[PDB]
């Protein structure tokens, strides 16, 4: 058993789609900081919390389901909802959080050490530390993009200032060293919330492809980039907010994680070394799917998912990315598969 | 009831919960509906296309909601909506497989059909549903509606056959022996949950120190917050651009409305005399009460309210879309519903 040999710690991600157990094993470094983090159990339950009746059958059964059979006892446990969660008013997500605190403190071996809806940009800041954890680079400007069902998520380093509001920065002291970061998050532009103000778009769609209210797709990437380019700056503010912050913070590899993994390993895009330029993310939509028929295209995908949403979530990517961020065209993105950010849980909690 | 008259059933599957409606009615020398009378009620929640698509969970859902009803062997209509819209056909085959699956095991029920309408159609049924409650079918003035619905808008008026515009937008039928011609359009995304979900962190939409979910705090003002809202209106949807120029070259005579406007209106906060409101007096109002409104204080003093934190934000959302958006003069009186009166109706005219 893992946990007899290390300290263990559960983080549970309760998102927009269900959610999820993670159990870590780990060592401790001279300063108690976790090293050698190794993910020991992970399971996933569906839907998201935020999608359950919140009353004390429910929830009880909720966690039941999520947590009965994990192979491991008496630790800490973190319960942390995202974006799905900010969604509903504070007086909703109490009565959630008043039954899941009931449920837990009448069992005897789980030991819970917070239960709540986390900021988007405490979310950034998780992100942040587990993927530089994951990429050794704790000891060059690494930027993160976390990309949502509900809400994005933004990070990379900015030197403090007090023209900047607190909430929008972190300092933090690394493995010995001084990291101060920028972090924001867009609540409402998540890929399945900006796309419920799009599925009329005939531009955003393959040809023909029959949009919810009967109109007919005529697919155009461009065009679709400049309907969510709309949606970014004219409401959020994208530009305006982050453009002159990256402008002065330039970054020197960035890294996305989150959903843009499952588009480009999709059968539908093709990249090597996890790794792409929004130029050709753009032109691969535009000419794979946008510019494609709908009965053909389905015709060779009759069973996929979300292959009808590919032209518009390639123009949702470049858009915030782009026209946004104000990230090049060119410029290098890597990426890692969703298959984690509770990694920043386990790392945060010791400095 | 239904061997004194000829009866039907209609099952509304909207966004937030699924409504049956069972209906008695008569008929006349033009074989249409008249004393059209609800005779059963059936409210459950959530959403259907918000519950799990699995077979056991279907079952017990319509279970639920059907099994119920002191009647037998009676024709039904299920029409799901905007919440169904969201999702891609191949995601809602699922729901309507196990749909027929639940129905070919008893015989209570005779399925009629069972279909997610467009917001074209849905539009209709408003439209005739107010106008039959109203007697203006059996012309000399016109009346339009706007319903205003969770996750889509319909707005619907008369308008005279025309080439330029798509034959989705445009419905043609004869009624009690007068023909009638009316544009129907659906802004899907513009409904009030949808919408409200690329504001929540907006502190000119809420309350004096309601907590945003990214941590800053509400600072009410509704001028403002419609500003904002205004920017999704015509800089994303396009609805000024689509709407105006129509009401000005066939202006309506007076203006209904159905569905969220209704229950603000009607609410404690809000004072409305006669069944009608105005833009500005809405706007004024909720700047008033709610946007400069300290909100501990205001929650504490209506503890019974739950959509009241979104008050500040609804009043500005509903002036955005009537006024800046369909054009609607700000002095103008709107006629809202406050309930013997469902879109539903208009399903049992239709045919």
């Amino acid at each position: 058993n893992p946990c007899e040999k290390h300290s263990c710690i559960a983080v549970i991600d309760a998102g927009s789609t269900g959610s999820r157990l993670h159990i870590y094993s780990y060592d401790t470094d001279d300063t108690n900081t976790p090293i050698h983090i190794e993910e020991i159990w992970n399971k996933k339950i569906k839907p998201g919390f935020a999608s359950i009746q919140p009353n004390s059958v429910t929830i009880d059964a909720y966690l039941t389901m999520l947590l009965a059979d994990a192979p491991i006892h008496n630790i800490p446990v973190y319960f942390y909802a995202t974006a799905g969660m900010r969604l509903l008013p504070q007086s909703q997500q109490k009565k959630y959080y008043d039954e899941l605190d009931y449920w837990f403190r009448q069992q005897s071996q789980w030991q819970l050490v917070e239960a709540k809806t986390i900021t988007g940009n405490d979310e950034a800041l998780f992100d942040w530390l587990a993927v530089n954890y994951k990429l050794d680079t704790l000891k060059k400007s690494v930027g993160v993009m976390d990309m949502g069902g509900a809400s994005v998520q933004i990070v990379f380093p900015m030197p403090k200032n007090a023209e900047i509001s607190k909430h929008n920065q972190v300092e933090l002291n690394i493995y010995g060293q001084n990291i101060n970061l920028y972090v924001h998050s867009f609540l409402g532009l998540g890929q399945t919330e900006m796309s419920h103000q799009f599925l009329n778009s005939p531009s955003c769609f393959a040809n023909d492809y029959p949009l919810p209210d009967g109109e007919s797709g005529q697919g155009n990437a461009p065009s679709c980039k400049e309907e969510v380019t709309s949606l970014m700056n004219s409401v959020h503010k994208v530009n305006q907010q982050i453009q002159p912050l990256l402008a002065l913070n330039p970054v020197n590899e960035w890294y996305s994680i989150g959903g843009i993994s499952n588009l480009a390993s999709s059968q539908l895009f093709h990249f090597e070394n996890s790794e792409l330029t929004n130029q050709s993310l753009l032109q691969q939509g535009d000419n794979q799917i946008c510019h494609q028929q709908w009965d053909i295209l389905n015709g060779q995908y009759p069973d996929d998912e979300y292959l009808y949403q590919y032209c518009l979530l390639s123009s949702y990517y470049y858009a915030l990315m782009v026209d946004g961020y104000g990230i090049n065209p060119n410029q290098t993105i890597h990426y890692i598969p969703p298959e984690d950010w509770t990694i920043g849980v386990v790392l945060h909690r010791a400095l």
